[PDB]
């Protein structure tokens, strides 16, 4: 009567931590179902075998949770990589104690339907983004897939698009860059995404009441995988607390209640070194307390920074984001709009100023500052990548500041709607709540599609 789940995400510790952060949710909604999560490089990435480690050996996590090693080599291709599943597979339906209820792939593990196929268990798929995300990655697959559209004719237009899932017209700036660049990027792309619609249920990070208007749109295609929105799914406890640092306490517990702004671009924020210094005169002028956690210091910086904010403001590398957007005194923070600090930031109910680089972040910006009103805005249509030897784009010190200085007021519609939305948030995950809701309806879909 036990059923068992294979998750298999993409490489990296941070897609592996979304996974299992997400698992340990949907093992305690019925107690007949197990987990197994596929390791990409398990033995070659020393964070991810402290994170695989800390989690097995910690007693409170649940013992239906198991980490099993994908040992991939270098020259192993989709042709490889598809076999050492189907021999874990194999393996695992071995087990007479246990039935296996599917794989649950990730938005670039999309090639595992094929082992599903194989052993006729269903298949799934743990969207790591948001609704709006979905339901656009469909939208242009449709486009080029059943309309015969060359999505390159977006590339740098200032048209705008009627996406279903958008309750305003989509800009073609904001669109994600791979999927309008032509060529061997939006081919490896439109593989990974147009396999989607042939699963049996798409699991989304995100919950009902903030990205509505989307997930309306995604449910009434019945012609179409049912979605689950069951975040906001996030990198740590979501009920003890995230990890934190002394000296970092000890500096924000002397400045005011939502007084300093903090700046962080997740782990492929590198600017150049024209941008930095944009940044840097935008916060002196701004004249708010501010942390930067930026990726030496003073050969990057403008003359004398440091020294004229010395008792205002700090710069430091790395950042334990969740503890810090969780601290009081930060009341702002310049995001580069990755969904999973989109979602700790409205966890913590800080608002966001907008500076989108890569990947779906400029959608996610505009989804924040356009659609709902949440986020003031820096810029949506940034891109970091510079193609060929030009020269890179770069947003001035004015338009950073005054957003910085729209983020940082004591009242605006902006604070009022995350605040609000901080809440709806945290209901969602309560028994009761919407994504508390759909994880429980995902877990009694799997079992009942096993017959
Ligand atoms: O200094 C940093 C930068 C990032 N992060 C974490 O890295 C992720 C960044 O968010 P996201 O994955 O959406 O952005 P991306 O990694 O794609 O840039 C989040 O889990 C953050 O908590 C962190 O802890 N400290």
């Amino acid at each position: 009567t036990n059923v068992e789940l294979v998750f298999i995400p993409s490489p990296g510790l941070s897609h592996l931590v979304s996974t299992v952060e997400a698992a340990k949710l949907l093992l305690h909604r019925d107690h007949r179902l197990s987990i197994t999560v596929l390791i990409t490089n398990l033995h070659k990435d020393t964070k991810v075998e402290n994170y695989t480690l800390k989690t097995t050996s910690n007693p409170n996590t649940s013992p239906r949770l198991r980490f099993i090693n994908l040992p991939t080599q270098e020259e192993d291709s989709i042709d490889s990589q598809i076999r050492q599943v189907r021999e874990i597979v194999s393996v695992l339906i071995k087990n007479p104690d246990s039935k296996l209820g599917g794989l649950v792939l990730d938005m670039f593990c999309t090639s595992f339907i094929q082992v599903a196929e194989e052993f006729a268990i269903p298949s799934y798929v743990f969207f790591t983004s948001g609704a709006s995300a979905l339901g656009l990655l469909q939208h242009l697959v449709s486009l080029k897939l059943e309309h015969n559209q060359d999505l390159t004719q977006f590339k740098d237009s200032d048209v705008e698009l009627s996406v279903p899932c958008f309750s305003v017209p989509v800009p073609a700036k904001v669109l994600p860059a791979v999927m309008v660049e032509g060529g061997p990027i939006e081919d490896t792309f439109m593989n990974y995404f147009k396999r989607i619609p042939e699963t049996r249920g798409i699991m989304v990070n995100t919950f009902y009441e903030l990205e509505s208007f989307a997930i309306q749109s995604l449910l009434s295609d019945a012609k179409a995988p049912k979605v689950y929105p069951v975040g906001p799914i996030l990198g740590f406890d979501q009920t003890q607390g995230p990890v934190g640092d002394d000296a970092i306490k000890k500096w924000l517990d002397d400045q005011p209640e939502n007084s300093v702004v903090f700046l962080c671009f997740g782990t492929m924020g590198s600017f150049c070194e024209g941008q930095v210094k944009e940044i840097a005169m935008a916060l002196e002028k701004s004249g708010n307390r501010f942390l930067w956690s930026l990726r030496n210091y003073e050969e990057v910086l403008p003359q004398g920074f440091l020294e004229r904010t010395k008792g205002v403001g700090k710069v430091m590398g790395w950042a334990p984001q969740a503890a810090v957007l969780s601290h009081p005194a930060v009341g702002g923070f310049v995001s580069h709009c990755g969904w999973n600090s989109t979602l700790e930031s409205l966890w913590f109910g800080v608002p966001m100023a907008t500076f989108p680089l890569y990947a779906e972040q400029q959608m996610n910006a505009f989804l924040l500052v356009k659609e709902e009103g949440m986020a003031e805005m820096i810029t949506l249509d940034y891109k970091i990548d510079f193609k060929g030897e030009k020269q890179p784009e770069i947003v001035g010190s004015d338009e950073i500041e005054a957003a910085i200085r729209r983020l940082m007021a004591e009242e605006s519609g902006v604070r009022r709607k995350v605040k609000e939305m901080q809440n709806k948030a945290r209901s969602a995950l309560l028994e009761g709540g919407s994504s508390y809701d759909a994880q429980c309806l995902f877990v009694h879909d799997v079992i009942n599609n096993i017959g």
